[PDB]
């Protein structure tokens, strides 16, 4: 059937939708279709064509109220890629508190992690019951499921600037150094490559967590 209303969604609303590039972009909701128990959402993008999307691949174009966000909530967030910025999907790992300076910790679908503000987040419209189950990468999916279900039990390694450790990249262990700690994240310098990455302090990419 063709619908005009579904839950709190209305045809003609402005929305964010997931493109095939896996980045999210502004558009208009132009149709809502049912087939038995299933629902699809037709979006016309501003600088593009059209897609027919599942409800977990559209997001509201406003910032979620804080009382609506939990550990495990499915969100789109500001993602830094060199000097460019995109909107990319993730899971809320921490809500604002004193130890994190009142920020949200995000675990992105590709395995990166970052702290963001409320003004950098958007809520996915129709998340799955197990919110992690639409994460395509299997290693990322299983790690996030374990994290969200074990929370608040969160093993982490205690690290200090200048400490030498081994860190994983592309299947092998690399000599590295702790440059800085910011709440639950550590900035690691890969010593051969002379470039850095922010990594979650409970990540199994840190050799002391791999061991456990
Ligand atoms: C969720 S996170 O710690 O930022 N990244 C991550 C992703 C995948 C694995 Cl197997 C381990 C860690």
């Amino acid at each position: 059937e063709n619908l005009y209303f579904q839950g709190d969604l209305i045809v003609s609303m402005r929305i964010l939708g997931k493109k095939r590039t896996k980045t999210w972009h502004k558009g208009t909701l132009i149709a809502i279709q049912t087939v038995g128990p299933g629902k699809k959402y037709k979006v016309k993008f501003d600088n593009k064509g059209k897609s027919l999307l599942s409800g977990n691949h559209i997001a509201y174009d406003y910032h979620p109220p804080a009382d609506k966000l939990y550990v495990g909530s499915r969100v789109v967030a500001k993602y830094k890629d060199g000097n460019q910025v995109w909107l990319y999907a993730g899971i809320v790992a921490e809500t604002p508190n004193v130890k994190n300076k009142l920020r949200f910790l995000i675990f992105f679908d590709d395995g990166y992690a970052s702290y963001v503000t409320q003004s950098e987040l958007y809520p996915i419209c129709r998340p799955l019951k197990k919110t992690w189950e639409d994460i395509e990468d299997i290693s990322c999916r299983d790690f996030i499921e374990e994290y969200v279900t074990a929370y608040p039990n969160r093993p982490m390694v205690l690290l200090k600037s200048g400490q030498l450790i081994k860190t994983e990249w592309e299947g092998t262990w690399w000599k590295s150094r702790v440059e800085e700690v910011d709440g639950s994240l550590v900035r690691i310098l890969f010593l051969d490559d002379k470039r850095c990455e922010w990594i979650y302090r409970g990540s199994t990419r840190l050799e002391p967590m791999f061991s456990m």
